[PDB]
């Protein structure tokens, strides 16, 4: 009875390892592993054929320059964290590594994730790390025509088309070369929309997912103990500063699950789904957000943060009119008061 549950409620972070041949158009793609319930745990993974190369080498590239480089300083205790952004100024990557694999700034010694994992939990607040963090450009070539994170295609792209504006990251590709201990603090995508991201190369990059079916809880949650940010911003979360340990959402019952991607593998995050990470040591990553029908629904309703007076804000009217065209009066009139169901997939 109702498809929904093919990810048997379990909301788990499923895997998957297609063929070049299912691989080759990725919408499609995208629409087969939610048939199988993949949306339902917020993050998926997906292992590229084995033959498919993104780029030749990454040889040629210690001259690339990380304009923005960011020192993260995070406080908190007993779980609760607030991660702190410090522009240094730009270096070279060539530099950047340098420093990443300083015995002042590498990876310690371990056996099991399990046993990274509390070595994190435990210093995050003690060496502020560096993260060569959103750094416009792509590492793909020109001809690879599969899943090009700077070309995929999607109707994401009748923002461009649509009015001609571009929103770094958002509708164009970003770079992060991390280290030992940088993180991604707990959120949604901008505008709730998916987000595709590939580790060219380097240590692993461990993720945490919450199912977008228990997203509002997370988000209570938070709210309980940053109350003084849930109250300057509606949103707060968006500011992607807060940090929770997965003791502390065990501890709430909150559900999640866990992951680590690596090297040559994708990670994708779907529609409210909330995620947060950190690296091993270092590495490279692209990424990009991407919409799909299913999309626009979540996409009427994202709550946005209001204080910051520069958050990226997509107007939803030209997707309604083409895809919801028979609800286009009514939602215009402020008066279209559809649920969505984090099960349904994109038929
Ligand atoms: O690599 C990171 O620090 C964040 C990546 C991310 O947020 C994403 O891929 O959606
Ligand atoms: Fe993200
Ligand atoms: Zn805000």
């Amino acid at each position: 009875a109702s498809e929904s549950e093919t990810l048997n409620p379990s909301a788990r972070i499923m895997t998957f390892y297609p063929t070049m041949e299912e691989f080759r158009n990725f919408s499609r793609y995208i629409a087969y592993i939610e048939s199988q319930g993949a949306h339902r745990a917020g993050l998926a993974k997906v292992v590229p054929p084995k033959e498919w190369k993104p780029r030749a080498s990454y040889d040629d590239i210690d001259d690339l320059v990380i304009p923005a480089p960011i020192q993260q300083l995070v406080t908190g205790q007993s779980g609760l964290f607030t991660q702190y952004n410090i522009q240094k100024k730009a270096m070279t990557v060539r530099e950047f590594r340098k420093i990443a694999n300083s015995d002042k700034y590498c990876t310690p010694r371990y056996s099991e994730f399990e046993e990274l994992e509390r070595k994190y939990w435990k210093n995050l607040t003690f060496n502020p790390p560096i993260y060569g963090a959103d750094v416009n450009g792509t590492l793909y070539e020109k001809h690879v025509d599969e899943w090009n994170i700077g070309r995929l295609r999607t109707i994401l792209d009748l923002v461009e088309k649509e009015s001609g504006i571009t929103i770094e990251g958002v509708n164009t590709p970003y770079l992060y070369f991390g280290m030992w201990k940088t993180s991604f603090a707990w959120h949604t995508e901008d505008m709730d929309l998916y987000s595709i991201n590939y580790l060219h190369f380097g240590e692993p990059k461990s993720w945490y997912s919450v199912p977008p079916e228990h997203g509002k809880r997370l988000e209570r949650l938070a709210k309980g103990f940053f109350p003084g940010s849930a109250q300057s911003c509606e949103a707060f979360l968006r500011h992607k500063m807060t940090l929770i340990s997965p003791l502390m959402l065990k501890k709430y019952g909150i559900p999640f699950d866990k992951v680590t991607q690596e090297a040559g593998e994708f990670m994708i995050t779907f529609p409210y789904g909330y995620h947060a990470g950190f690296n091993h040591g270092f590495n490279c990553a692209e990424s990009t957000n991407f919409a799909t029908r299913r999309w626009i629904e979540y996409g009427k309703q994202a709550v946005l943060c209001s204080c910051r007076k520069d958050m990226v804000k997509i107007s939803m009217d030209v997707f309604v009119r083409k895809f919801q065209p028979e609800r286009y009066k009514l939602w215009k009139a402020g008066k279209d008061n559809t649920v969505i169901d984090h099960t349904l997939p994109t038929p």
